[PDB]
């Protein structure tokens, strides 16, 4: 079956593991441990089709980023998530997107936007600012919460349809 390799990229605490482990475990993750470099598989139908997630879920840290660049490479699609409470975790999705362009060796890498922590009222990050931010990087903009689990299917999900444009 088509196996789809995705990778989930941001800044420390942003809230990359508590999604993937919503979707993978249904559960929310409460506490923070960082993590080095983890990964997860699961069997789902996605549009009828029956595949494969691969997830590789990266350090934010800088103290744990060692060779996150390796892991990186054979990703075939990136969810780059910032925290709509966090502003410089906002500004600094460009750099993570650079990364990817970088380890790629492409300027048309298979992404989607994604503002966590959407259950929050402490919000730093407008709509709009991301909105915008994605249409110049020609991807999609979803807001998630890892804790609700609103649109953390839809952020996954929306990925293998990027996926699947390229
Ligand atoms: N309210 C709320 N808290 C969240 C949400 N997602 C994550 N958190 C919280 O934010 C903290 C960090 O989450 P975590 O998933 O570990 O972040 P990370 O991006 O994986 N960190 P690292 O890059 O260091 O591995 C945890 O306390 C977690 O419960 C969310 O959608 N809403
Ligand atoms: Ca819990
Ligand atoms: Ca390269
Ligand atoms: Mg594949
Ligand atoms: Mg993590
Ligand atoms: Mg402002």
């Amino acid at each position: 079956m088509t196996e789809y390799k995705l990778v989930v990229v941001g800044a420390g605490g942003v809230g990359k593991s508590a999604l993937t482990i919503q979707l993978i475990q249904n559960h929310f993750v409460d506490e923070y441990d960082p993590t080095i470099e983890d990964s997860y598989r699961k069997q789902v139908v996605i549009d009828g089709e029956t595949c494969l997630l691969d997830i590789l879920d990266t350090a934010g840290q800088e103290e744990y980023s060692a060779m996150r660049d390796e892991y990186m490479r054979t990703g075939e699609g990136f969810l780059c998530v910032f925290a709509i409470n966090n502003t410089k975790s906002f500004e600094d999705i460009h750099q993570y997107r650079e990364q990817i362009k970088r380890v790629k060796d492409s300027d048309d890498v298979p992404m989607v936007l994604v503002g966590n922590k959407c259950d929050l009222a402490a919000r730093t990050v407008e709509s709009r600012q991301a909105q915008d931010l994605a249409r110049s990087y020609g991807i999609p903009y979803i807001e998630t919460s890892a804790k609700t689990r609103q649109g953390v299917e839809d952020a996954f999900y929306t990925l293998v349809r990027e996926i699947r444009q390229h």
